[PDB]
């Protein structure tokens, strides 16, 4: 049964609710992105209505194989009218294709729903601008002052330097990338940019990532992998045994990996600055862990909802303790007592 915090009061609409049947009343489906634990439950079976961007259809009929006549794309940043009533669908610095929604409902009160969200300033000047917020569905994943980490772009620049010096001094060093999902590809092209390769893959990570609209993407990728210096893994790989097992592989090409991991947010981020990070290392493989995220830090979600100035705020993400709630209820308040709406 369908969590009232996934439903849209007022409208025949659910948000990623997709693993509970056939939702009473439901109308229509949205799904803010292609992640599986929000689009858990679709196939080529299901027969209603599913709202997306143009990315997540492609996502949706090559990889899940839901059949076409089901997949309503809506351009972004675009009043759209579904089923009587005015939504909106913006960028949320997540992964490809990842969207807000803005439900403008018939009795005129004014509903964002973040989906996942890296909140950032330009939102502050996206079509939010122009009028008020009722109730805010937030994705509260870092709703705690110990999540710090640092900007993509000091990530990424960490990583290409990194990557460079090992292959300059090594030309015969391969560097290997760790994915389980859409998302943090800048990692990984990035590299590569730096060291004149294409990045080399399965025939299954080529389909996923031919969906995404990326320009030029022929020209930056490839399944032929001895070709290429920059693998991409998948992420359980991403350990000593898996990697020995992959330079085996590769004909006594190489004699060195540099690895990456991409994660979220580590303790490790409470006391190391990036500049600082070193790897794990046994022997000719080194592994480093770099907090990439494609979710606000606390001090970025603070910042988007004390301009925001929502009335209601209703959390997506660690719901499921009394602990927990309690703790995104006190910053609420804090935030709201602090800028005085
Ligand atoms: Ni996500």
């Amino acid at each position: 049964t369908c969590p009232f915090y996934k439903k849209i009061p007022g409208t025949g609409f659910t948000v990623d609710a997709f693993q509970y049947g056939v939702v009473e009343g439901c109308t229509a489906y949205f799904l803010t992105h292609f992640h599986s634990d929000h689009y858990a439950g679709l196939s080529k079976h299901f027969t209603f209505p599913v709202y997306c961007s143009e990315i997540t259809g492609n996502l949706l009929k090559n990889k899940l194989h839901v059949q076409e006549q089901y997949i309503h794309p809506l351009p972004l940043d675009t009043e759209c009218i579904v089923n009587g009533v005015k939504v909106v669908l913006l960028d949320a610095n997540h992964c490809p294709g990842a969207v807000m929604i803005l439900f403008y409902l018939p009795n005129g009160t004014v509903i964002l729903h973040t989906g996942d969200f890296r909140a950032d300033p330009s939102m502050e000047r996206s079509l939010l601008a122009d009028q008020k917020v009722h109730m805010l569905y937030l994705d509260t994943t870092y709703c705690s002052p110990e999540y710090t980490f640092p900007s993509q772009q000091e990530v990424i620049r960490f990583a290409i330097n990194t990557a460079f010096e090992a292959v300059t001094l090594n030309p015969h060093a391969l560097v290997v990338c760790g994915t389980y999902s859409i998302g943090k590809e800048k990692v990984f092209l990035a590299i590569a940019d730096v060291l004149g390769s294409k990045v080399g893959m399965s025939q299954e990570k080529y389909k996923t990532l031919q969906c995404l609209n990326i320009p030029e993407i022929n020209s930056l990728i490839t399944t032929d992998m001895c070709s290429s210096l920059v693998h991409l893994l998948p992420m359980m790989q991403i350990n000593f045994k898996g990697l020995q097992s992959h330079l085996k592989k590769c004909g006594g090409k190489y004699n060195q990996i540099l690895a990456f991991r991409p994660t979220g947010w580590t303790h490790s981020n409470k006391f190391t600055r990036i500049a600082d990070v070193i790897p794990q290392t046994k022997g000719n493989i080194s592994i480093y862990g770099i907090p990439y995220s494609e979710h606000s830090s606390y001090l970025e979600m603070k910042r988007f909802v004390q301009w925001l100035k929502p009335q209601k705020i209703i959390p997506t993400v660690n719901v499921g303790t009394w602990k927990s709630r309690s703790t995104m209820e006190k910053y609420f308040r804090e935030w709201k007592l602090e800028a005085g709406y």
